[PDB]
């Protein structure tokens, strides 16, 4: 029995865990736009999304009993089911996606039956069994207040503010590094606020101090006696020919100018002073270097430096690769998690409900973002083979041909002898 | 992109076209413009909601037209353009370029 | 991007064009869109030559035409062959 509680902050119904105010789901959205808005940042989590929807998935049976023509049905209905929603299986991603935004997305599985069409939800495969439909879909930023369960283990429900909660089975809920249970998780952005923070400062106090550079500006110094609506009327024009002085003057060819000057005997300086303002000082810190150096520290917090430093010689973005990169490693690490998501929840769901009820389920899987180096698989495989070692068979036979991108060849038709040698 | 249906393939008229099996057809439109959409129709719930005017009004249904999504995260019908995330850099590489014009005339 | 134009076109054009001529069949037409540029040959070519020597690849018509093709031509006719009279 579960004598203890893996009790996560449990405040209010929302998750207290973040100690900082601004970080919590009723201002966490905002922050989380607000971050958004920055270069670095929306590069770093496009391209996690990028290669995530990259891939393509499609049905498959266990490691065992993969030649039963039940199961290889079952992956075929599976499939087609898949195409048959109404949001299309990238569409469904996309909006998964969201899940790097916030850490987690919820998704309330809507079913369906064909019934032969003519129903709420049309089909296309005239089985009367049942299917998905509809959301999905959903919104981080509606979603309450939390339901927890007495001892708080294992409450995934919440409410989308009669009422209009939602039960715990009913949805799918994909958190990014789940700890301590919490259904919020835990977004990337969370472990780069500080850099952000102090990047959009710098860059701001940049943007003014650029804004306020007032050095070289001309500057005219009149006697007090001329400023004024008293003064005469040639004063007044003076003022006005200064004034478009002031606001028309250029660097064009023909500048110059021919200024009034009387050294006063007095003082022995003179009354009429045009000068450009000039400051005798430089500015203490370089904000471009710290600017980089803070964008340089983004970048390192999600991985992505490929983004900046460009795709080296000692990296690769296949995951089948020996030379596979962090930020393709940890791309692989939230295909495993959607993966698992998706066994353990609605997999499971219409296995059962649907009835059948076996106990072998079928997963789906996930292909390679980019084909490995073919050349090191060639070498690989004719080093080794020509040896003995790995024996050919038609597993490598079609693994590689669709490296290449085909599919097994098809012995029913073969290539020519005539057309060769 | 409102699609137009051509008909019975077959010279005649209307969207005139090649062929005469007396099949259906597509013809003009898509076309259309981003700037001539007010408003979206909603429906009931919000939920699954893909229809809009082209406001003299041209109100057309959900199935006339086809919609592509750059980056639909919320399944909202104006998706995301790219140029959203790169706002901040124009607006602060853009003024600084005008203050340096400025400073060099 | 290119995929994402696929992915419209399940609801959108194509069904409408299906469904609205009738024939209802479950299985629909799909569009495809070719590579923006051709792969590398060298690296292709060095994979096949040496691997076939080996065994691994069976040699097909598809291999024989997209190798064909990855230069720009179409796949042969067997019908007219090229002559070995020249051929020294």
């Amino acid at each position: 029995g579960e004598v203890g509680s893996l009790g996560l902050k449990v405040r209010s119904g929302r998750i207290y865990e973040e100690p900082r105010q601004a970080l919590r789901f009723p201002e966490s959205i905002k922050t989380f736009q607000l971050m958004m808005r920055d270069p670095s940042v929306a590069a770093s989590v496009n391209i996690i999304k990028m290669f995530v929807r990259k891939v393509n998935w499609r049905f498959v049976p266990p490691k065992g009993k993969e030649k039963d023509a039940k199961m290889i049905e079952r992956a075929n209905f599976f499939n087609s089911l898949m195409n048959d929603m109404e949001h299309d299986w990238a569409d469904f991603i996309n909006s998964v996606m969201s899940f790097c935004t916030y850490g987690f997305c919820v998704n309330e599985k809507v079913y369906k039956k064909r019934q032969g069409k003519k129903g709420k939800y049309p089909s296309k495969y005239n089985d009367g069994l049942i299917g998905w439909a509809k959301l999905p879909i959903r919104n981080q930023t509606t979603l309450d207040k939390w339901y927890f369960d007495s001892d708080y283990r294992k409450v995934i429900g919440v409410r989308q503010n009669l009422t209009r909660k939602l039960p715990r089975s009913k949805f799918l809920l994909f958190k990014y590094d789940d700890e301590y249970g919490n259904p919020e998780g835990r977004s990337p952005l969370l472990n780069a606020y500080v850099p952000w923070k102090y990047k959009v400062q710098i860059e701001e106090f940049e943007a003014v101090g650029v804004s306020r550079d007032l050095v070289g500006m001309p500057k005219i110094g009149l006697p007090p006696d001329y400023l004024g609506e008293d003064a005469e009327p040639e004063k007044k024009a003076f003022v006005k020919y200064c004034q478009e002085v002031v606001n028309d003057l250029i660097a064009n060819d023909r500048a110059g100018l021919i200024w009034p000057r009387f050294i006063d005997p007095e003082t022995k300086e003179d009354i009429f002073e045009f000068s450009l303002v000039s400051r005798q000082g430089a500015k203490a810190y370089d904000t471009g270097s710290i600017i980089d150096r803070y964008s340089k520290q983004i970048m390192m917090a999600f991985m992505s430096d490929v983004l900046a430093m460009g795709q080296s010689k000692y990296g690769s973005f296949s995951l089948a690769d020996s030379k596979t990169s962090l930020l393709a490693m940890s791309v692989d690490i939230l295909l495993k998690q959607i993966k698992n998501v998706i066994n353990r929840d609605l997999v499971a769901q219409t296995y059962a409900l649907n009835m059948w009820d076996d106990e072998e389920h079928v997963e789906i899987v996930y292909d390679d973002i980019e084909t490995p180096d073919i050349e090191s698989i060639g070498s690989y495989v004719q080093k080794t083979v020509a040896v003995g070692a790995m024996e050919v068979d038609k597993a490598l036979s079609d693994k590689l041909r669709e490296h290449i991108g085909l599919e097994p060849a098809d012995e029913s038709k073969p290539v020519s002898e005539n057309l060769s040698p």
